[PDB]
């Protein structure tokens, strides 16, 4: 097969369906045309996509803090609660002690889901009454983690993103409250975004990144039909490391991010 305008239009369609986005797709194609049979083109495209993801493939390292604090941010419905448990199991398998903070204080089901999971798995969960102050719950969790020599503290947060909610200011307050106990905390600000939301994750990454500064991303629900192409836009615009991929609903379904596999899956 030979290179022509039909192949570049074919590639654009495939990238748009993968949620790479209009802007990122346009940039990628123009770079592909300038950089440049069909098979060679797909080889070159995968290579240039590899160069994008290479800049954000740093794996998360949680060792050496007391505790290492992960602030979990994201909007509701993306898999934040599930991911926290998957992370907790991951770190415990590595021999680290874990504590959870139920900072999404107005969602009773989310709080109780964490409490019950933690109880079943012998992981302490710091929680207060429904509607309690998120910053206070997370304050108590850090104190308890320090008192109890916990290696990793994972702090959940609210995820209602509307002008009523003042979520960004709440997160900023949480961070300031954190730094009164440990100036290095939070050691990781982990955004969870849902592959099935497509390009809406770009807006979310922008909001959370501008408010508290993201240092890592978990992309969930890659096991659906969604391709997760938004990460190219986030990488190009923000350069935030992709730490993990969610590949299911089971507690094991959290995988370290791998650039090569992700690229192949995008075209499968
Ligand atoms: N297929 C799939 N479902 C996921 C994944 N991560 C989370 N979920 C699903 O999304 C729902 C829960 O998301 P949840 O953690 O409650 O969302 P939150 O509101 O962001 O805390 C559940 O039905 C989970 O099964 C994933 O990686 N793959
Ligand atoms: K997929």
């Amino acid at each position: 097969k030979k290179i022509d305008d039909d192949l570049f239009e074919e590639l654009e369609e495939q990238l748009l369906i993968a949620d790479v986005g209009v802007e990122t797709t346009r940039k990628i194609i123009t770079n592909l045309t300038e950089g440049a049979d069909a098979e060679a083109l797909y080889g070159l495209l995968k290579e240039e996509m590899g160069e994008i993801l290479a800049k954000v493939d740093e794996p998360l390292n949680v060792e050496g803090k007391a505790p290492f604090v992960i602030l979990m941010v994201g909007v509701n419905g993306v898999g934040k609660t599930t991911t926290i448990g998957k992370l907790a199991r991951q770190f415990e398998q590595q021999g680290k002690s874990v504590m959870l903070a139920a900072g999404d204080t107005f969602r009773a089901a989310a709080v109780e889901q964490l409490q019950v999971w933690g109880q079943r798995n012998n992981i302490p969960v710091i929680a207060q009454h429904t509607g309690a102050d998120s910053a206070s719950v997370i304050f108590d969790a850090i104190q308890a983690a320090k008192a109890r020599n916990i290696d990793v503290l994972i702090a959940d947060t609210a995820g209602r993103l509307q002008n009523k909610s003042h979520l960004m200011e709440e997160l900023k307050k949480i961070v300031r409250v954190m730094k009164k106990l440990d100036v290095e905390a939070p050691h990781e600000v982990m955004l969870t975004i849902d592959a099935s939301t497509g390009q809406n994750a770009v807006s979310q990454a922008k909001l959370f990144h501008e408010a508290v500064g993201l240092t890592g991303i978990t992309l969930t629900k890659l096991d659906g039909t969604a391709k997760g192409g938004v990460i190219f836009s986030v990488a190009d615009q923000f350069g935030i490391p992709i730490r993990y991929i969610g590949v299911g609903e089971r507690i094991e379904d959290l995988r370290p991010f791998k650039a090569d596999d992700f690229i192949e899956a995008l075209f499968a």
